[PDB]
């Protein structure tokens, strides 16, 4: 199934029909990290499943739901459940849901995700508001928009220079102050590393010589997409652990500590991003 | 269909039953840059999609077209239209028009393309001629050669450092300085971004570690290609832009910036590549 | 045909009910490094196209058996006609071998490969011991993971800071040392190109710039799926020139020169590595 405008407008119609919502904030939220969508008022919950053309995620399991409801006021829609790259979907699945986030009204999109530390200034806890990217798929070929464009949602050349959007940023570190936990916030550029295999210490440190701040391995296609057809983003890292202390020490990160790291830090990490939503422009 | 032998030799037939002209030289040009071949003498042109076992084009859309005939007294083959990585195309759709050129008899094959300026010496409008490259895709498992070999057409393990004829490149400068246009010529190293969108701020800084003067799209799947079976190459960039100075200063890239400076270097592109060809050994 | 628990299952009944061997050792030899394959003890040779889910091997043809028997009174398996992901073979044809191997009660994995030198200490006929390496294709939505993840032979997200174990990196030393050639033995990172052509002169030159000291187009794959279901490795590159001294000298490589370089030194590693066999704890 291609993520044309055809497809994207059958699933759309289905949401309309079912939920009697017209969200213009969409949420995609990192591991351990979704808290929040349990929080969501007077909220309708759509199975993947359900939704004309939305892809299949039977062969990975576990939870995909679309959520609509209300947070802080503002009509917003949630993914439950992310689709991520290094387990073999397409180009067209990863973006069919972020489309049908367009053609439904959004014009803004959060997201959070977990991720690896490179630059020496980040320990295991920081938030870092995203600013960048380097792109290791997209430069190799497997960019998310290889492919025909569908050209009523975007250019064929996308420019990402303002992906990230500046004033998001700024209200994002504006709220920590205002709670002080300033403290834990920093900005950088993201890598995208395909995965699924942690990267390794060797690959650390080339990251640390090109100037990554952090690696993660969602993110960046989702914000591809989206810069494409005209909604702004802002993406928040939380940081596991520093992989290039690590590969000092030799020492080693797994999925055990970093959902740890996720529990320690969930309740402050929802109550940010429930002001975000509130204050939006 | 794969680019085997037999495949692109009942191509061959094809056009040789319509055209009857043996060509020595075959051409590629870039976007906005093909009005020489709107200038070639005694011509033919074939439709691709006439053509037995080139690849269909009708998704992308767009002229698809084989050009024969004379320039400067020489027998060429060009290319209107050229098929990019970006859009999706197999490793075979790209390689078997240019084994068509082998068994059509091109010995030398003229290329050119618009590329992003990373090297600090560069401007907008600027010429490089590409002296060696870094294929992005090929050392993340993209090769355009990756599947079984064609042994009729050459060796499993290509050696690619003559990919870039250096008496081509002398020629080439030659030509400008009879011209008083060698101010605007530079040589360089040419960065492969799988694509579409244009390299990120950060990724022009990475580019720029690594020691590329250039970035771009195309080139290299054709370059490999043609120096697996043989064909000389003269590849040359024009210049749209300086990646690294628009990080400085947050400017932004776009396709109609681009399309601008190809027609401002259309005319003196056009007289040069004229005098290479007529200059050919 | 997925590398799963049921179909590497089915080829692990097939293999025990005909060779009667129960190996704790695997064996992977690269190119021209085979000939201890040939003096394995009360051997049963058994090619793939027999075994029930073996990749297809028959389009790049040559060499394709699985070889039981006793090297040293130590119970051995060996692929005799490696697997390589530059020839388009899956990740999924790549990993069920390691996997049935695993099945067979394999828990130590033997590999050799030629490569390229880049870190200037390095001179052809040198031995390199891998202790890390940098996976391009992995970094850029080629790692040989991606896909679902088969639960019963590993996690979800790999940690790989173990994946060439420290100790039997010091048996192969020590055993070099016993015999006065451990002039010729050093240690390093492998760079993984994902070919088929040789890196060229500017990759080459990145290269050095990233930390790695040895190219190659093998042996990261098969590292990967063994770390993840727990299997112990060594891997050791055999180097057939410096890339960087034949940038800067402009001398080219070739397979028939790389293949010289492998006569000059397979009975001497043909000899180290029956030892290492026989000295494994
Ligand atoms: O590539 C990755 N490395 C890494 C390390 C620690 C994390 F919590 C998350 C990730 C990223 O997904
Ligand atoms: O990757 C690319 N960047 C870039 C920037 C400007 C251009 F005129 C052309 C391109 C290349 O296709
Ligand atoms: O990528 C590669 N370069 C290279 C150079 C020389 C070799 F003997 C082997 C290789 C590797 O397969």
């Amino acid at each position: 199934v291609v993520a044309n405008y055809e497809n994207a407008s059958m699933a759309a119609d289905y949401i309309k029909r079912v939920s009697n919502v017209l969200p213009d904030i969409g949420i995609i939220c990192g591991s351990g990290l979704g808290k929040l969508i349990e929080e969501i008022e007077e909220r309708k919950v759509i199975p993947y499943i359900n939704i004309p053309n939305f892809p299949k995620t039977t062969v990975a399991g576990h939870v995909g739901n679309l959520v609509l409801g209300s947070v802080g006021g503002r009509k917003i829609v949630a993914m439950q459940g992310r689709l991520h790259m290094y387990e073999g979907y397409s180009n067209q699945e990863i973006a069919l849901p972020i489309r049908v986030m367009k053609l439904l009204g959004v014009r803004v999109l959060l997201i959070t995700n977990l991720a690896g530390g490179i630059n020496r200034k980040l320990k295991s806890g920081d938030f870092v508001l995203i600013k960048g990217h380097i792109n290791f798929p997209g430069l190799g070929l497997n960019n998310v928009l290889v492919g025909p464009n569908q050209d009523e949602f975007g250019p064929r050349f996308p420019d990402l220079s303002n992906a990230y959007d500046r004033l998001l940023q700024q209200l994002a570190l504006k709220i920590a102050q205002e709670n002080d936990f300033q403290d834990l916030v920093h900005e950088g550029v993201y890598a995208f590393n395909g995965g699924p295999t942690y990267e390794s210490p060797d690959e650390s440190n080339m990251l640390l010589k090109l100037g990554c701040d952090v690696v993660g391995m969602s993110t960046v296609p989702e914000v591809i997409i989206a810069c494409h057809c005209g909604i702004k983003v802002l993406a928040v890292s939380l940081i596991a652990n520093n992989s290039i202390l690590d590969a000092e020490n030799d020492v080693s990160i797994n999925h055990e500590k970093v959902l740890a790291v996720a529990e320690k830090r969930a309740d402050l990490l929802q109550m940010w991003f429930k002001e975000i939503i509130t204050r939006l422009p």
